[PDB]
RNA sequence: UUUUA
């Protein structure tokens, strides 16, 4: 029970990106350290990091950062200094660069934007929420399309009503992922069992439920 | 060495 390529055909091109992006890579012990001083502006500037939720179970000599600043003209000039897909906004666009030239550089950076629009959503008609019928998922590449985990959550058992990725860590978008029900079946069963493989011929995640207590 | 309730 597996499907990809199937996600919806609509597109858009016209937005642009928000005050918020993440930073992948950087396997190199640095902190949030490095991106305040890799995108220092004579504008605003701030760091953003979950500092492992104050529990700090694991610390690997690798990790992944992020950082919110209300330079939208700065965020375009970083992502046309930084290079990969400029292709569209609707997630399809990816970009690279690295920190280091004499140690280690055999890899790049990871550099994904956010853009202007809200985070999450789904096709279905629209139905109150509680966080008795919803959860936080994660094992996925912490962004994708609202309307894609809709058609997912939608697909792989039953219906859902609310879908997408949930806006934390600052007063701007994204976060984690987050799905809603209206039956107790249809909720853990879809969330739980979507083991699937999950692809758009450019991108390819997994997804896990979690509870919320 | 690929993402924050």
């Amino acid at each position: 029970m597996t499907w990809s390529g199937q996600l919806p055909p609509r597109n858009y091109k016209n937005p642009i990106y928000s005050c918020k992006v993440f930073l992948g890579g950087v396997p190199w012990d640095i902190t949030e350290a490095g991106l305040v001083n890799t995108f220092r502006v004579f504008g605003s500037l701030s760091v953003e990091w979950p500092g492992k939720d104050g529990k700090h179970p694991r610390c690997p000599p690798k990790g992944y950062v992020y950082l919110v600043f209300e330079l939208e003209k700065s965020v375009r000039s970083l992502l046309q200094a930084c290079s990969h897909d400029p292709l569209s906004p609707d997630g399809l666009s990816e970009y690279y660069f690295k920190m280091s030239s004499r140690r280690m550089r055999c890899k790049e950076v990871q550099v994904i934007p956010w853009v202007l629009a809200d985070s999450n959503f789904v096709r279905s008609p629209s139905q109150r929420l509680d966080p008795s019928r919803t959860v936080f998922v994660g094992a996925l590449h912490g962004m994708l399309n609202a309307e894609a985990l809709a058609a997912i959550l939608n697909d792989l058992f039953g219906g859902v009503v609310y879908a997408g990725i949930d806006t934390d860590k600052h007063k701007y978008p994204i976060g984690s992922g987050r799905v809603t029900f209206n039956n107790q079946r249809s909720y853990l069963k879809a969330v739980s069992a979507a083991f699937v493989e999950i692809k758009t011929t450019k991108f390819t995640k997994k997804v896990q439920i979690d509870p919320y207590l």
